[PDB]
């Protein structure tokens, strides 16, 4: 336990799970929404999937 | 053609084509019958199979 003639600096990164807030003003972003589309995958004997 | 000192027993199986009679009583089973339905399977360079 003798000190050599050179000192050190240590560096280590740590990770946090954090819970945030988000403010957004009124009427800030504008959206344009379309009508959706259907399409049927071919017939499976017991069920049909759209 | 001298007898070796041991005999042998030979086993064969044989197949017979035959006609048959099947008797089934009255109302022995219940058949439930669903509607027939169609779906495409391939499309080759020339034709389409269903």
């Amino acid at each position: 336990k003798i000190h050599p003639g050179v000192a050190m600096t240590v560096v280590r990164t740590d990770e946090i799970l954090s819970e945030n807030i988000l403010f957004s003003s009124r009427a800030s972003t504008s959206m344009f929404i379309g009508t959706p589309n259907v399409s049927r995958r071919e017939a499976r004997v017991d069920a049909v999937t759209f």
